[PDB]
């Protein structure tokens, strides 16, 4: 479950990054549809109960895309997936959740991080880059396989 792309975006509709872990414009094309979701009067973005709701936005050339508002706060999180590695399964949908909360996290903690809540937008950028590569990016060896 390697993602295509990660895009984070604040309560204003600012972009905060867009994450390619390894084109660009095909995943901010990816990115801005997924923003018009989130702009769209017949989207239900959250469940009956507090939980954040995964949802699953659209497909478009083999990216399947998903996202989630967070309510409270307005952040909004897209991720998107190689569509053909999907196997659909609750486990997955499960694993896909999990994904979402640890980039959450991993936004807060950078944001709110010791050093980096007093310095610049680039700095926090720059983190979250390094973050989310330890995370997602693939390794020599995976790479070679
Ligand atoms: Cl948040």
């Amino acid at each position: 479950l390697r993602p295509c792309f990660v895009s984070l975006i604040d309560e204003s509709d600012k972009p905060i990054l867009i994450y390619v872990p390894n084109d660009v414009l095909k995943y901010n094309v990816l990115s801005n549809i997924s923003l018009d979701y989130f702009e769209s009067a017949l989207v239900e973005w959250h469940s009956l109960d507090s939980k954040p709701l995964l949802k699953s936005i659209f497909q478009l050339e083999g990216v399947s895309v998903f996202a989630m508002l967070i309510k409270q706060t307005g952040l909004k999180i897209v991720i998107g997936f190689e569509q053909k590695s999907l196997s659909g399964a609750d486990d997955e949908f499960e694993a896909i959740n999990q994904i979402f909360e640890t980039v959450r996290k991993i936004y807060i903690r950078v944001k709110c991080n010791p050093l980096l809540v007093s310095g610049d937008e680039k700095s926090i950028i720059k983190s979250l880059e390094r973050k989310f590569d330890e995370l997602f990016i693939s390794t020599e060896v995976e790479l070679l396989a």
